[PDB]
């Protein structure tokens, strides 16, 4: 639809930035206010550091997951500067959020649960034919509840056929990405699967780099031998097997984002 026809378009008046959150090379994050009372975050774009429909596209991809357990579009404004406005989450990032003082006194049994939620965004996505392709704890966003919900929909795609096949040049964070996806270019749920694993270890953790003390090549070298990240400090076994399954050879025999969910769910209760 046309800006003027498109219900998430905004007038720009309606809203005030207050306090800068982030600011990067392709412009700024701001909590803010829409129409007064209602706290928002706005990602604002920078002019000539990138294209504005590369922009938008991550809004117009957030207008067909929408979701209780996913960060919700709230708006766009379409002129330049172009902004584009989402729900505001009062506990920031869940890698940031799981070092300060209250994320330090969380239960394994408070960590389980926040895992489930996690999987259960993730298995609306996966039930979507979509995927995310960039699941890692800097990308799940924290409530003042302490609920989650995934965020940055940036490099998410929708799969019409099983895969997704990046540029031959295009560069992924090693750590956090299946290896199919780092060696092939092919993404599908099942990388995200893998993903999700290595998550698991940035949550008991508490927000710490994966494969404590290795380099990227190293950690390459060490997947290729049929090793998989060490059994974390305070990690129960149970969940480590878990994070196996995650990281299991081959895509196919990774699980679901719903039986994920299940099992974290048991975890849960358990405790
Ligand atoms: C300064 O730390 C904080 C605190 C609270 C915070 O909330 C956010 C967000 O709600 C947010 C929402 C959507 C995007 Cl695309 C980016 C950030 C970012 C953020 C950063």
């Amino acid at each position: 639809k046309p800006w003027w026809e498109d219900e998430w378009e905004v007038p720009r008046e309606t809203l005030k930035l207050v306090e800068r959150l982030g600011a990067g090379q392709f412009g700024e994050v701001w909590m803010g206010y829409y129409n007064g009372h209602t706290k928002v975050a706005v990602k604002s774009l920078k002019q000539g550091s990138m294209s504005p429909d590369a922009f938008l596209a991550e809004a117009n991809l957030m207008k067909q997951l929408q979701h209780q357990r996913l960060v919700r579009l709230y708006a766009v404004v379409t002129q330049e500067p172009i902004y584009i406005i989402t729900e505001y989450m009062e506990n920031g990032s869940l890698v940031d959020f799981l070092k300060t003082p209250s994320g330090i006194k969380l239960t394994i049994n408070k960590l389980l649960d926040m895992a489930a939620q996690i999987a259960e965004g993730m298995a609306f996505i996966e039930e979507r034919n979509y995927i995310h392709r960039d699941l890692r704890a800097a990308n799940i966003l924290v409530s003042d509840t302490l609920s989650c919900k995934i965020a940055d929909f940036g490099l998410a795609r929708l799969i019409e056929d099983n895969e997704y096949t990046a540029r031959e040049g295009a560069k992924f964070p090693i750590k956090w990405t299946a290896p199919e996806a780092i060696n092939y270019g092919t993404f599908t749920i099942k990388s995200d699967v893998w993903s999700f694993g290595i998550l698991l270890t940035e949550i008991v953790t508490h927000g710490r780099i994966p494969y404590p003390g290795m380099t990227n090549p190293e950690v390459i070298q060490n997947l290729e031998r049929g090793y998989r990240m060490v059994r974390p400090d305070n990690c129960p076994e149970e969940l480590y097997q878990l994070m196996r399954l995650c990281w299991k050879e081959r895509p196919e025999d990774r699980p679901t984002f719903d039986y994920l969910r299940s099992v974290l769910e048991d975890f849960f209760t358990a405790t």
